[PDB]
């Protein structure tokens, strides 16, 4: 297939930090990035695809982005203005994905942001203090402005007059500015009880439409002022849309992101699949083909397209509402890839949807916190573990509705492993930042839980404490344990009882991943073939075959390694060998690069800097062998290809 992006999700409580353009240009502000979205018949999928595309994120800004509102000038739809809580206004050219100019003349919080309708290269600002600013970009000039001291909320000129810009306050007031008058109130409008969210003009020539987080959606004359219509929807964010094609309907979102088309002429109708909590804002968006469509972000993370002739959604983009912790592929759903998100939900993506390139499924119930780790049972479908940050280790019947069940045990600390073996039918093996790995059965998961060090103990000869185990892998076969420890030893362990045959000090700091070689490799040696990562940047592989097949009596200490992968200026938090090759490896890092080695002859093959974060996990497609998945804290997870990489290595 093709790349793919996961994005973050929309910002929340903005008055426009989305807007769309025609042709097919929708772009959503997300964390500190604008998300790029070609939308229609120029985004190039298969008739019964989806017709959109995620295209390119604008990088620049420093924190979260407050607004976003694209030029609709004819032959100039290409420019875009962003405001952030970096105090900056830039301004963007799409198709270069750079800054063009910006101004922090704002000396408080910026709220939002508006693209004159009528001044080709007018942007006006307004912050929380409530000082609005005018920037003619192409002029290189700018009006301060002060009208009250209030919190302005929405802000929206005029597409009727240069110089009329209607704003919002958050304490239910709003009013109508003259910038050509430095500023001067031409017509308030009382009525409003509580914070403004949006103020739409009419599109024809002048009324003035507001709602507000009071309940209520009022239209206005802006000649004599006064309210001549007040509308009471049947927790809330109050947008609107009035749409050219119909001047006498009106969109609005209502309780519990549910979206209204009204009739001017105490009538509503309702829209189809529909969001399920409350929707921010609301972009119409007229594609080549001549579709009105409408697209709608909501603080239930989905971003969803609207047909405004069926008032139906055409599809749905989920988003991603923290850090991507943990990525695991099922061995018995083929294309089922578990994403642990910490914003609390498991994600579940069938990346082999035959007409829907984002097949996702959340899982809400049980989990309520940080899901840190994941593993599919082997040969169980639909049987999913997680762990959490809370320390709690859970399961999850995928094909079920019902909610998981929770092993009475939890950590003490974060739970970073979970893998499948063999109890010492199948056991569940979780591991916790203290250095506990507990054995669950899933059988009785509420029951009791072995701390696997009792038996260390009683089959090896010790006298002394045990490490604190960081990481736990089990070899292909389920005859082999490796632990991960934090001094950055690592023990190797025989089957039926963890005798301890084998101690690799290699690291020297505490180890985060360990993966084994796969067995399906063209050649017997390999499946002994072991890759771990710690918090320093080397990269080691190991050959075990020798101390394995020798079965020693007393344990044996390793000191040198087979393979020394070096390149990566930061901590290894997740290592992957290729299921398509022999011995190739994946490497995620906290330098923020993905590099793919060829790890037998220590040859760097390609370093993916797609990610605007540190990478905490990375899995390769189990069917495309030039795909990988990639997951930061950049609330990102990327699916791309190593031979559209332009570096070899990693940066320095
Ligand atoms: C403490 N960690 C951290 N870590 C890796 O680091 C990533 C983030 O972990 P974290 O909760 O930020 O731990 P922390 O030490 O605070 O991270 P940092 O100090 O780098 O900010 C995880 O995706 C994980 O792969 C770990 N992985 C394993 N196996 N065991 C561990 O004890 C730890």
């Amino acid at each position: 297939q093709e790349p793919r992006t996961l994005p973050p999700s929309p910002n929340w409580y903005c008055a426009r930090c989305s807007d769309a353009v025609p042709g097919g240009l929708f772009g959503f502000a997300a964390r500190t990035s604008v998300f790029l979205v070609r939308v229609g018949p120029g985004a190039g999928e298969s008739p019964g695809t989806p017709p959109f595309r995620v295209i390119g994120e604008l990088v620049g800004h420093t924190e979260r982005v407050s607004g976003f509102t694209f030029s609709h000038h004819p032959g100039q739809y290409n420019l875009c203005a962003t405001s952030s809580d970096d105090g900056t206004v830039k301004i963007w050219d799409v198709e270069t994905k750079t800054v063009v100019t910006e101004h922090a003349l704002h000396q408080h919080t910026i709220s939002t942001l508006h693209w004159s309708p009528r001044v080709k290269d007018l942007i006006v600002s307004g912050d929380e203090k409530g000082v609005v600013f005018c920037y003619w970009f192409n002029r290189n000039d700018s009006q301060h402005l002060f009208i009250e001291p209030r919190t302005i909320f929405c802000l929206t000129c005029s597409p009727h007059h240069e110089d009329l810009v209607a704003i919002g306050y958050k304490d239910g007031i709003v009013v109508i500015i003259d910038i050509s008058k430095k500023g001067e109130v031409i017509h308030r409008l009382r009525g409003h009880d509580d914070e403004i969210h949006s103020i739409a003009w009419c599109p024809l020539p002048c009324y003035l439409a507001t709602g507000s987080k009071d309940q209520t959606i009022r239209i206005w004359s802006c000649s004599r002022g006064r309210g001549v219509m007040i509308l009471k929807l049947p927790r809330l964010w109050l947008t609107l849309h009035w749409p050219s094609n119909q001047p006498t309907q009106l969109v609005s979102s209502c309780f519990g992101g549910e979206l209204l088309q009204w009739d001017l002429t105490r009538k509503y109708t309702l829209f189809s699949q529909n969001h399920s909590r409350i929707v921010f804002n609301l972009c119409p968006l007229q594609t080549e083909d001549d579709k009105q469509l409408l697209l709608s972000t909501s603080m239930d993370r989905d971003v969803k397209c609207w047909d405004i002739a069926t008032l139906e959604c055409s599809w749905t983009l989920p988003s991603l509402g923290g850090f991507a912790y943990s990525l695991a592929f099922s061995s018995v759903d083929i294309g089922s890839l578990a994403i642990g998100v910490g914003d609390g939900m498991i994600r579940v993506w069938n990346t082999l949807s035959i007409k829907n390139n984002y097949d996702v499924k959340n899982f809400w119930q049980g989990v309520k916190s940080k899901v840190t780790a994941l593993c599919w049972h082997p040969t169980k479908e639909g049987c999913l573990a997680f762990g959490t940050d809370d320390g709690k280790v859970g399961l999850y019947d995928t094909y079920s509705n019902k909610p998981p069940q929770i092993s009475s045990t939890y950590h003490k600390k974060t739970v970073y492993t979970l893998a499948w073996g063999p109890p010492v039918s199948l056991a569940l093996y979780s591991c916790g930042g203290e250095g506990i790995v507990l054995q669950h059965n899933p059988w009785k998961l509420s029951g009791e839980a072995f701390d696997i060090n009792k038996l260390i103990r009683d089959t090896n000869s010790i006298k002394y404490k045990l490490p604190v185990h960081t990481e736990i892998s089990w070899k292909a076969d389920g005859k082999i344990m490796a632990l991960g420890n934090e001094d950055g030893s690592i023990e190797i362990f025989q089957i039926p009882n963890l005798k301890l045959i084998c101690t690799i000090q290699q690291h020297h700091k505490l180890v985060n991943t360990i993966s084994w070689h796969h067995e399906h490799g063209s050649q017997p040696e390999l499946s002994y073939l072991m890759a771990s990562g710690s918090n320093n940047a080397v990269i080691y592989v190991h050959n075990l075959k020798t101390v394995i097949e020798s079965s020693p009596e007393s344990p044996v200490t390793i000191t040198e390694p087979y393979r020394t992968l070096s390149g990566h200026t930061a901590k290894i938090t997740s290592v992957a060998w290729s299921p398509h090759h022999d011995g190739r490896l994946v490497s995620a890092s906290y330098d923020g690069t993905a590099q793919v080695w060829d790890a037998l002859r220590e040859e760097p093959l390609c370093n993916f800097r797609g990610h605007r974060g540190r990478l905490l996990c990375v899995a390769w497609s189990p069917l495309d062998p030039d795909c990988i998945y990639s997951g930061a804290d950049d609330f990102c997870v990327h699916k791309w290809l190593t031979s559209m990489q332009d570096h070899s290595r990693p940066p320095q």
